[PDB]
């Protein structure tokens, strides 16, 4: 399948080269997979979600996304126009308040929630969790992400936006999950992207158009925007039967575009997520 005039990041993940604008993907499109977006919530009535999004948990007085950040990330995973996996099922877990903030204890509870809640959902092709959040190093946060991965969920986490080594941030620094850096449309490391040996992969993260609250759209930047590209890619590849939740990060790294990015510090992988379609 081909989507013309796609957001640059979608075109990038199906291309061997930067500078094109059509997204190419197998029409299965992640059908039968599920992706949990652990964030500020999802405005599930957005027409772009087509009834495939739903809230499954909040830790706050409402499940509404009063921020936009979770809606944007969910759109990059799975919206019809802005999403990588256009037929996946999206599940919102609101661990962040409408200012985008959350306590680590709530974030941990949300990760353990997903590890159990997937047993209440129909995801025959597999389960992914996208965590566009993080803060300073916490062994408890890293352990929660490790448990979620161990339970059979492909966990993709943002590297962080500090232009620093991700080893000092969580859950970015957890070795067993997929830690995602950000790139721009010219195949440069995004200026804010964290780096370091703990990164597994880069995805598009500068100037990413997606869904927003109030039935709208906007373009924003962050490793938060790169992470859902990789989460959606994992769901897509699991639907195709190419990989599994336990192996998808490694598979994505093995099949990535190699050596295409600039300003990658010595010791950080030079790997850009690629669907090889």
């Amino acid at each position: 399948a081909a989507q013309t005039n796609a957001p640059w990041g979608l075109a990038r993940i199906s291309s061997t080269s930067p500078g094109t604008s059509t997204y190419y993907y197998d029409e299965s499109a992640g059908q039968g997979s599920c992706v949990y977006v652990i964030d500020t919530g999802i405005e599930a009535s957005h027409p772009e979600f087509e009834g495939r999004a739903q809230m499954v948990k909040t830790y706050y007085y409402s499940s509404r996304d009063g921020n936009g950040h979770g809606t944007h990330c969910a759109g990059t995973v799975g919206s019809r126009t802005y999403g990588v996996a256009k037929k996946t099922q999206l599940f919102g877990v609101k661990v962040l308040d409408d200012n985008g903030s959350g306590q680590y204890s709530t974030i941990i509870a949300g990760m353990d929630f997903v590890a159990s809640d997937k047993n209440n959902r129909n995801c025959p092709k597999g389960v992914v969790a996208s965590l566009s959040l993080g803060g300073g190093y916490s062994s408890s946060v890293n352990s929660a992400a490790a448990r979620l991965q161990s339970s059979g969920v492909m966990v993709a986490v943002a590297a962080g936006n500090n232009n620093a080594d991700a080893r000092n941030y969580s859950p970015a620094s957890e070795p067993s999950v997929c830690t995602v850096g950000a790139s721009d449309r010219y195949d440069r490391r995004s200026s804010f992207s964290n780096y370091g040996s703990v990164l597994d992969i880069f995805g598009p993260g500068t100037d990413i158009l997606s869904t927003w609250i109030g039935g709208s759209t906007r373009s924003i930047s962050g490793t938060s925007m790169a992470t859902p590209h990789v989460a959606g890619l994992a769901a897509y590849l699991m639907t195709l039967g190419k990989t599994t939740a336990a192996s998808a990060c490694r598979y994505i790294a093995d099949t990535a575009n190699k050596g295409d990015l600039s300003n990658i510090p010595f010791g950080t992988v030079n790997l850009l997520a690629y669907n090889n379609y």
